[PDB]
């Protein structure tokens, strides 16, 4: 994650949450939540980024590494793009991901 990434909380007291990355480690992420007045720490791996559509993203982690397009819809942390390489929507887990 890097800092200005909108983010969701998947689990603990504060599930369901959503908010900003504000600061980074490898392993823990300071993300300022909607509502909340200052910032709260996570483990990395109890966040999932959050796309919407019209955003443009490229695939940084797994088998389609380096495919990239438009978001044209992002459900749950499924997000379809429509792929600069082929011109055919390919959906990818949200961390996967990076505008």
């Amino acid at each position: 994650f890097q800092p200005g990434d909108r983010i969701e909380v998947l689990n603990g007291e504060q599930r369901g949450s959503k908010g900003i990355v504000t600061r980074t480690t490898k392993d823990i992420a300071t993300i300022k939540l909607n509502g909340f007045t200052t910032p709260l720490e996570f483990p990395i791996s109890t966040l999932r980024k959050i796309f919407e559509p019209g955003d443009h993203v490229t695939v940084i982690n797994g088998e389609h590494q380096g495919d990239a397009g438009l978001v044209l819809m992002v459900e749950q942390g499924q997000v379809t793009f429509m792929s600069t390489q082929t011109s055919r929507e390919v959906t990818i887990t949200a961390n996967n991901l990076s505008k």
